[PDB]
């Protein structure tokens, strides 16, 4: 197709307009006084959301150049969401800040390459500063706060996340699903997380988020490589009569089979997923039988006297719910054989005492811990499915923030952290003036998230900004109460991870963009 | 379909406009202050790229005739990138200048074909002059420089390429792939790789490793479909007396032979790896004999007159270690003597001179390359996908640059080489005054790269040009720091190949383009 | 003063050191200094000489060294007698800057249909 081509300022102006039209839509959601965006997902009812990445992802624009700028920044939000839960709106605001300031500086005629280079220098130093600044978060209390604040000041959500991580342990798997009724509920259930994802992205169905959730999935527990579903087509027949999805957990699935699934599942009877049998060798057979007990199934191989041709409804495992993602699968609540489950537990422990060689102790300890943790599930309470999505999303942000916190701990939230580091870096300089002004752009931009958060209040942004700067250490602004104080004591806790991630990815993309003189895009008509 | 046809200046003017549009898109990227172009990739995030040939490919214009101009200059860009990875932008700028000056000379009424001949004559002399200027590049430091300069002054990248080329020697294969961390990382697949592996899991003695590794393995090089253990009996005796494992590089992983060798592996009597022979037919045979001599063995098959019983300890190959994978084998320090290995490479070089078909040419080069050393892999570290692509492209350019440098030497970069050769050629003349004009056209265009590099800096191009021309030898302009000096001592090194290649292709396409009198294209409907 | 735009470009080179309180004032200063070269380059371009080379050569010269557009020779403007009154240069510059400042600060325009 014939390409339109633009140069210099025309390109830059087009870009910047597209950026703004995305950012402004994202950034309205920021902080405690942010407010919701309505996304008209064609399928049905619109979804009201406060998640910035959910907003950004939808934004697509009519002008090919403005759209190009928008799609570019879109990347930032998705990256941040892929590192961490929170931080997608902060990362977008930072990116748009750098871009704006940087383009201003380029209009002064300064070299964009050196501008980019200077931004990168600042970010590196900034990241280092945050690291040192971060106070480890380990007190359940602090964990709660982190939760709460990521939940948009939702006390109850913080409570539940803290209690769940207490009950399963901080390393334990926790999951969130549409609850049955009005109230939030928490319970711990017999389930398993093993580190294998979908064997193909074509199994991604219901969620957009690169995952699949299946209700009452059947589990074919076969330590074999599936060449063609012919080997179990009467099982898929059976499963048709079920009308309930089948999870293959097998050593491999050939693309022949995968393509046959593509031919028959969504285009036909029932959705089917395949996952790699976890671990390897004797371990993988071990885990498959560990899951058979967890699900009341059997291991399907001729070493057992079983065959893919023969596995009954009852030779396959039964789970109530399974989640699969790019990298991991969580059997949420296997039917299983509870007494046998516990007996297995005791058995595996005995091998810890027998298989006392260091790495055997390790694997066995892992497996017992895995089985003993089970899984927690958080049931989101809502009157209406609209609020279901909204609250559920708010919870998952809390969840991902808490784990991130537990990893790296917390820094003074509300954007104080970024300002603080900014102030520390004021003496940082580059090789040349272009890099020096690039550094100043970076530092400057770090202000943006505070100002934005204030602005959403409709408080007077520059005033708050200036005072906070005047303050020192943890001194910040509480935007839910319009009071200066020790942010920590208030519990406005940001996990260093999210802030670090947001800054890196924001600068990363931003620095590139400024350097553009020319854009090649298809003529609209 | 009904063709539109235009003549004379209605043709050339339109054609030139197309050329200009493409060039201007490309040009911006030239040099250290050259700056990125955003190429829309409708399915995905746009590609931010500084690779000029990447730019060229996308350019395509609505106006049929302007399109023609673009399409033909596009061709020189691409051809440049085929000959050598770097130099695509230089070739474009050159082509633009020649075309521009040629069309101008034609407007004077010069015989176009004489111009073309004059251009061609000048170009030939310039190639010879570059050959004369070129100083061998050999020291690692120069390699680093060339890599740096081609990397867009990315010192780290130059360092990494140079040390990688050292670790695997000049002739080693080096490849670049998407890393995961922020930090770039270099790995090497040690030893004699060959690209065939096991086709069952039961060979794996190291299940946590997920591959088969053997220490002090003997190597039964039976390039055949092995049948039975019976033929191995005396071999197995010698093996068991040595107490060493055995690598079965069969033709194909087949036969009861291997099945019972797996049985012996499970009994711990002898541990055995088995893999396909690489390639087919005579080239398959050749690889097995190359493995053999390198391993200090000899191809143990009846098709070369030796039944498997007949193998001495000079026919069985050995290594300190071997590893075999799903798809690949590597042999670590085969016991074959270094003199035998070198000699074997000599016969392979004789075979290379005998080979007249890519089926054997590329494969023979791969044999000698792997015999010279392992394969290095450069993992490009970047925060963001956009960086992934952008950084990767620069790395790849650096890689192909260094290669070219090693093979043909280097000249003073920043376009000084072209300037110098142009000045040396000022005495050249043709058969007739039309031809002489064409020569001067060529010599004048040689300035264009230098000027364009300067212009991107926003510096007076002709001022810099004149001062450079006034200087002698490697005296030039450093566009990264805006001061003149010995270009070589600064380390701004260009591979002669890329300079030479870029010039030739530029000249060829341009010299044709100026002789256009009529263009025929479908009407715009 | 050296008439041939020499004076302006001379002073422009002299003041390159000057800098302001912030990037906005710095770009403003740079804009002013760059413009002052414009007379010389225009005069030359009318000749169809290369403005860049002549400008640089004048800048690299000293005092009244300048480009005689009538003859294309370089020389001392005074010896040739290419004399601008000082007032003319000064007034030209100041008034030019005045309008520019007016225009930059201009926020609204009112006219009939
Ligand atoms: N009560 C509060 N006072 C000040 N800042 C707050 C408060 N509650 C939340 N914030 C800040 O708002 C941001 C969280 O809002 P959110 O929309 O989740 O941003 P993101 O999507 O980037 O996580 C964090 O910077 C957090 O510190
Ligand atoms: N520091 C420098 N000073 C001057 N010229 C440079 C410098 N670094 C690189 N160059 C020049 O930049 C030119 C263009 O390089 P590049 O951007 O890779 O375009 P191409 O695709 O033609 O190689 C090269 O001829 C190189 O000599
Ligand atoms: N021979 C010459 N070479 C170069 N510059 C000249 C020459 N003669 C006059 N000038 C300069 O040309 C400039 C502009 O000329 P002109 O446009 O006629 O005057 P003004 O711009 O004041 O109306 C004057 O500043 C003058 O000194
Ligand atoms: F704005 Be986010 F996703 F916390
Ligand atoms: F623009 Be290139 F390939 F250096
Ligand atoms: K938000
Ligand atoms: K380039
Ligand atoms: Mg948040
Ligand atoms: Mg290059």
């Amino acid at each position: 197709a014939a390409k339109d081509v633009k140069f210099g300022n025309d390109a830059r102006v087009k870009m910047l307009r597209g950026v703004n039209v995305l950012a402004d839509a994202v950034k309205v959601t920021l902080g405690p006084k942010g407010r919701n965006v309505v996304l008209d997902k064609s399928f049905g009812a619109p979804t009201i959301t406060k998640d910035g990445v959910s907003v950004a992802r939808e934004i697509e624009l009519e002008d090919k150049f403005e759209n190009m700028g928008a799609q570019m920044v879109k990347e930032v939000a998705s990256k941040a969401n892929d590192a961490a839960g929170d931080g997608t709106t902060t990362a977008t605001v930072l990116a748009q800040a750098i871009i704006t300031e940087g383009l201003k500086a380029v209009a002064a005629g300064m070299n964009p390459m050196d501008l980019k280079r200077g931004i990168d220098k600042a970010v590196t130093a900034a990241v280092e500063e945050l690291k040192a600044l971060s106070v480890p978060c380990s007190d359940s209390k602090a964990i709660a706060q982190v939760g709460t604040i990521s939940a948009n000041s939702d006390e109850t959500v913080g409570k539940l996340i803290a209690e769940a991580m207490d009950k399963v342990g901080k390393e334990g798997v926790i999951t969130v699903e549409d609850g049955t009724g009005l109230q939030d509920e928490l319970d711990v259930v017999e389930g398993m997380q093993f580190d294998r994802g979908y064997l193909s992205p074509y199994f991604i169905n219901k969620p957009e988020t690169g995952a699949v959730e299946l209700e009452s999935p059947f589990i074919l527990l076969a330590d074999k490589k599936i060449s063609n579903i012919r080997e179990m087509l009467p099982v898929l027949e059976a499963v048709a009569k079920a009308g309930k999805p089948l999870l293959i957990i097998a050593e491999d699935v050939e693309g022949e089979a995968l393509a046959t699934l593509v031919v028959n599942t969504m285009r036909g009877i029932v959705k089917v997923a395949a996952v790699k049998a976890p671990g390897f060798g004797d371990r993988r057979k071990a885990m498959l039988q560990d899951i058979a007990t967890l699900t009341g199934g059997t291991v399907i191989s001729e070493e057992i006297g079983m065959e893919l041709e023969k596995a009954t409804l009852e030779d396959l495992g039964q789970a109530k719910r399974v989640v699969i993602n790019k990298d991991t699968t969580t059997i949420i609540d296997g039917v299983g054989e509870e007494a046998a489950i516990q007996g297995r537990v005791a058995q595996i422990r005995q091998q810890i005492e027998e298989a006392t060689s260091d790495y055997d102790r390790e694997k066995l300890q892992e497996r017992v811990a895995k089985l003993a943790g089970g899984v927690a599930v958080i049931k989101v309470g809502a009157a209406t499915e609209v609020e279901m999505k909204e609250k559920k999303a708010r919870v998952e942000d809390a969840l991902h923030a808490t784990r991130a916190a537990v990893e790296e701990g917390v820094v003074a939230g509300g954007g104080v952290a970024l300002i603080r580091v900014a102030s520390k870096l004021a003496d940082l300089r580059g090789q040349n003036e272009d890099q020096n002004v690039g550094i100043k752009v970076a530092l400057r931009a770090m202000e943006a998230p505070l100002r934005q958060i204030v602005l959403n209040c409709g408080e007077e942004p520059s005033v708050v900004a200036n005072t906070v700067k005047g303050g020192d250490g943890n001194y910040g602004y509480n935007a839910a109460t319009e009071e200066y104080g020790n942010m920590i004591d208030m519990g406005i806790l940001d996990p260093t991870k999210v802030t670090r991630s947001a800054l890196q990815y924001a600068a990363s993309v931003a620095g590139l963009m400024i350097t553009t003189e020319c854009m090649v895009t298809d003529l609209p008509k």
